[PDB]
């Protein structure tokens, strides 16, 4: 369909340049990466400080480029523990100018009434699956395996 072709074109022109994650309370950068974690069909790996699990809120700064215009750029993200979804997040960026480079800031909060398992239990058993959309059009699905160090 025209929609499937369009999703492939957006993926072709898309790149995640860098990303960092901060403790939202202190503003200190806990993790930073320049690997494009959005690339589909390969399991990405990331080693993060185990103390990030104790942050109630984590602030993300995601820098991306897009050759293609997007009307409603957004993400759906699920955290899986041994294949079971523990949590889901939705974030909306909106309009993307064709051939632009943008920095997107998000606040990722803990789900209320939930207790974090120890880092030693979680390490290597957590997969964060991210779906990139333009409105209801799925552009890509990528996965990151987490190690808490
Ligand atoms: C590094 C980290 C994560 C990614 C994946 N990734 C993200 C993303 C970032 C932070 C996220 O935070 C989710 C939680 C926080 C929530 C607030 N309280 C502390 C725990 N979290 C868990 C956790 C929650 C619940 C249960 C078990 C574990 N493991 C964590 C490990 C690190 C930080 C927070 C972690 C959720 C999604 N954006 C992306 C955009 C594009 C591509 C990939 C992207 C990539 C690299």
């Amino acid at each position: 369909s025209a929609k499937d072709e369009r999703a492939r074109e957006i993926l072709r022109g898309f790149k995640l340049n860098w990303m960092n994650l901060r403790d939202a309370e202190t503003g200190k950068i806990l993790w930073q990466g320049t690997e494009d974690l959005s690339v589909p069909g390969v399991e990405h790996e990331a080693r993060v400080p185990k103390k990030i699990l104790k942050c109630k809120a984590v602030s993300r700064e995601l820098n991306f480029s897009s050759t293609e215009q997007m009307e409603k750029f957004r993400l759906e993200q699920k955290v899986y523990f041994k294949g079971q979804c523990l949590e889901e997040w939705f974030f909306e960026f909106g309009f993307v100018i064709p051939n632009s480079t943008n920095t997107w800031q998000s606040l990722i909060e803990a789900a209320p009434e939930s207790q974090m398992m120890p880092a030693s239990v979680l390490t290597g058993n957590v997969i964060i699956e991210t779906k990139f959309f333009d409105d209801d059009l799925l552009v890509s699905t990528s996965r990151v395996r987490l190690f808490y160090v």
